């Protein structure tokens, strides 16, 4: 909407209090104007007609509950935006600062979110398995960041190009959760899920056989369930991105860590110079192996390190 820019001040979905870019024209609009062609948060209503309506507030102070989930989708697309630009010279999800749209109350007790091909989408979760998504900053940012794949790699969302898409969602919403630096880890959703269960999360990228995903290529999964696996292969990927980072022994492999600004810089020049929308496990461990290549050197360490930690997930 046309109107001037202007400064709310809410509380998000964990209880904290942040401001948030508004947009003045009658009432307050969660419409952030300082970043790119804008962000742009919407009401769902519990219905799945999407976007649903521009959010709009009388007073713009949005401590309300219903607010709750808004406040926090707006807010960390905004840090997620400011990840991309600052630190990678991409500006929004596709290069040149396209709008970025969030729904929130999608639904009714949706334990989901979702990139729906033009927008993000968030659930508010049924209150016993998640709490409404966008409080966590890294599935904010995994969300996003499947846009930045699509208008890029393109990786298809099945099989091992799929894994790879959702891996590539993973590391980024964690380098966006660390960048943000509020207790930052190497797992999945933990500030979301399971309310009523302390200490656990929906993926783990340091050990995600805790969770039931595989950490090496022999226990992959085939079937069919999920796409072919997608939330379940990409441990095997994030497990790699995280032994790049942090280093670490794993069946027997040492891979020696080069930590999260170059583990970032390493799978984004992949994601954007190298993959396509068929790559497969060995053809990201070729992405990876040529981006370190071409950042640091052949004979350097980071390219080592990245060929290690394929190896240590027995991605040949
Ligand atoms: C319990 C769940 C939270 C776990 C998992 N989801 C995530 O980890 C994050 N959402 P996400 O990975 O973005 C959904 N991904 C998803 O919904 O993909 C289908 C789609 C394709 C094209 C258009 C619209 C939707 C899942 O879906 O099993
Ligand atoms: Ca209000
Ligand atoms: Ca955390
Ligand atoms: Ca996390
Ligand atoms: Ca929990
Ligand atoms: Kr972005
Ligand atoms: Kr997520
Ligand atoms: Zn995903």
């Amino acid at each position: 909407i046309t109107g001037t820019s202007t400064v709310g001040v809410g509380r998000g979905v964990l209880g904290d209090q942040k401001n948030i870019n508004t947009t003045y024209s009658t009432y307050y609009y969660l419409q952030d104007n300082t970043r790119g062609n804008g962000i742009f948060t919407y009401d769902a209503k519990y219905r799945t007609t999407l976007p649903g309506s521009l959010w709009a507030d009388a007073d713009n102070q949005f401590f309300a509950s219903y607010d709750a989930p808004a406040v926090d989708a707006h807010y960390y697309a905004g840090v997620t935006y400011d990840y991309y630009k600052n630190v990678h010279n991409r500006l929004s999800y596709d290069g040149n600062n396209a709008a970025i749209r969030s729904s929130v109350h999608y639904s009714q007790g949706y334990n989901n979110a979702f990139w729906n091909g033009s927008q993000m989408v968030y659930g508010d979760g049924d209150g016993q398995t998640f709490i409404p998504l966008s409080g966590g900053i890294d599935v904010v940012a995994h969300e996003l960041t499947h846009a930045v794949t699509d208008y890029t790699a393109g990786l298809i969302y099945q099989n091992e190009s799929g894994a790879i898409n959702e891996a590539i969602s993973d590391i980024f919403g964690t380098l966006v959760e660390f960048y943000a630096n509020k207790n930052p880890d190497w797992e999945i959703g933990e500030d979301v899920y399971t309310p009523g269960i302390s200490g656990d999360s929906l993926r783990s990228m340091s050990d995600p056989a805790k969770y039931g995903d595989p950490d090496h290529y022999s226990k992959r999964y085939t079937g069919t369930q999920d796409n072919g696996g997608v939330h379940i292969n990409s441990g095997i990927i994030n497990k790699a991105a995280y032994l790049i980072s942090q280093g670490g022994t794993h069946y027997g492999v040492s891979v020696v860590g080069i930590g999260r600004d170059k583990l970032g810089k390493i799978f984004y020049r992949a994601l954007t110079q190298y993959l396509t929308p068929t790559s497969n496990f060995s053809q990201l461990r070729a992405a990876a192996v040529q981006s370190a290549t071409d950042l640091y050197g052949s004979t350097s360490q980071e390219v080592a390190s990245v060929k290690q930690a394929f190896d240590a997930v027995g991605v040949k």
